[PDB]
Order: structure tokens, then C-alpha cells, then sequence
């Protein structure tokens, strides 16, 4: 590993990006089921 997982600053800058990326999982997801 490299961040280790505890971290709390670069997960939160993929994190949000998936704040924005729901729209292209979560809205996709319904395609999914």
C-alpha cells in the first residue's frame, strides 16, 4: 500500500469525484439493476 487507507485527504479527492460520479453510477446503476 502507499496511503495506508487511514488517510483523509486524497481518498476524499476520489471520494469527490464520486460525489459527482453518482451521476455516472448511480444514475447508470438503473441500467444495471
Amino acid at each position: 500500500f502507499n496511503r495506508g487507507g487511514y488517510n483523509f485527504g486524497k481518498s476524499v479527492r476520489h471520494v469527490v469525484d464520486a460525489i459527482g460520479s453518482v451521476a455516472g453510477i448511480r444514475g447508470i446503476l438503473k441500467s444495471i439493476r
